[PDB]
């Protein structure tokens, strides 16, 4: 699930979820929040999609 696409790529760059929601500027719930599944339009994805360095339409949809 989508979580996981963010996730691991974060894990091979180095990154986690700290170091994430800091860099996407979201409360650190949000995070394990998105890792709860809970939501497809999350308060923080274009700003996620910059802080993985990848497209919203590819967070969105994801090859």
């Amino acid at each position: 699930s989508i979580s996981s696409r963010v996730k691991s790529k974060m894990i091979q760059l180095g990154l986690n979820q700290a170091e994430l929601a800091q860099k996407v500027g979201t409360t650190q719930q949000s995070i394990e929040q998105l890792e709860n599944g809970k939501t497809k339009r999350p308060r923080f994805l274009p700003e996620l999609a910059s802080a993985l360095g990848v497209s919203v339409d590819w967070l969105l949809n994801g090859t």
